[PDB]
């Protein structure tokens, strides 16, 4: 009942963004303490957002909001779904060819063609539970193995930190068929998302006790370097499981259109230039969704407008704010 809903919520939240985010979130904070503080802030922000969506999605059942709705429909077809589809494939590419280049980083040409090949493969397969189980093993191993050896620039940290919390806005869509949403859906979020937040904090401190702060910047795949410095004899299980589960997390005309325009997103943009490109448009419409409810919400709105006006990206406002307004 309740534990099943909690497990389902945890499963759709812990994605392939916990071992890709720290490298980009430490390059902006340049510290360890502020990094964990930003991670906890992102966790509590995702918790509040999911708790608000649990009360906004079960009362109006695009469905939450004319022109704004059209913009959301237009943005979710170019810069939201295809961009997030390319980030998952870029994360899989930078992790399956990382052990091959031990001493030095992999070439940019190799990771792009390998990511493009991964895009065309799953787009063809989809046009015709094992991933979740293997994904939780790495998160459990890194946390457990981390404890046996233990005892402007502020807006980009939120963008990279909130990418790990991907799926907090679609929780009420797959949780209204379990039990009564009276005191079960808001209860499974107020203790389910913070449980992932504490899980992410316990996973981030496992990196700082093995490798120092300066080694995290020059490491594209932070999990493959943690797998050889702790589990030296068995070091191939980390880059294999996180890659076998990443490819799983990633309608014939809809899949083809989502795989064609996603290939042109990895050519001029790296894995870091796309997280701040997707989280910009995503949180822009998230703030409009919270603002639509008002017209927790007093804080969700004041923190969402700051996450958008602080970086102001130039190649994004002419696609979501100019592309459809000429069509409408």
């Amino acid at each position: 009942g309740l534990i099943s809903g909690i497990s389902i919520i945890v499963g759709t939240i812990i994605g392939s963004g916990i071992f890709v985010s720290p490298k980009s979130v430490l390059s902006n904070t340049e510290a360890v303490g502020p990094c964990l503080i930003i991670w906890a802030a992102c966790g509590v922000l995702a918790t509040l957002g999911a708790l608000c969506f649990a009360e906004l999605g079960t009362m109006i059942t695009y469905l939450m909001e004319p022109i704004p709705a059209y913009l959301f429909s237009w943005a979710s077809l170019i810069v939201i779904k295809p961009t997030s589809f390319a980030i998952i494939c870029l994360s899989f590419s930078e992790y399956v060819c990382a052990p091959f280049y031990v001493g030095c980083k992999p070439p940019q040409i190799v990771v792009k063609c390998l990511a493009a090949a991964a895009i065309l493969f799953i787009s063809t397969v989809n046009s015709l539970n094992i991933f979740t189980a293997a994904k939780l093993v790495i998160v459990a191993i890194i946390i457990i193995s981390g404890l046996v050896l233990l005892a402007g620039a502020i807006s980009l940290a939120f963008y990279n930190g909130l990418w790990a919390y991907d799926g907090w806005n679609q929780l009420n869509y797959i949780t209204e068929e379990l039990r009564n949403p009276y005191r079960n859906l808001p209860l499974a979020i107020i203790i389910g998302i913070p449980l992932v937040t504490a899980c992410y904090i316990l996973m981030n401190v496992s990196y700082f006790t093995v490798m120092t702060a300066t080694e995290l910047l020059q490491s594209q795949a932070v999990a493959v370097t943690f797998g050889d410095r702790v589990l030296y004899p068995a070091s191939w299980i980390v880059p294999l499981f996180v890659a076998f589960s990443t490819i799983g997390a990633a309608p014939a005309p809809a899949i083809i259109f989502y795989g064609i325009i996603a290939t042109i997103y990895i050519i001029p943009g790296d894995i870091n230039s796309l997280v701040n490109y997707f989280s910009f448009a995503a949180w822009l419409f998230y703030g409009l969704t919270i603002l639509g409810l008002i017209v927790i919400p007093v804080l969700m709105t004041l923190i969402s407008v700051f996450l958008v006006l602080a970086p102001i990206y130039l190649y994004c406002v002419l696609f979501i704010l100019s592309g459809l307004l000429f069509y409408f």
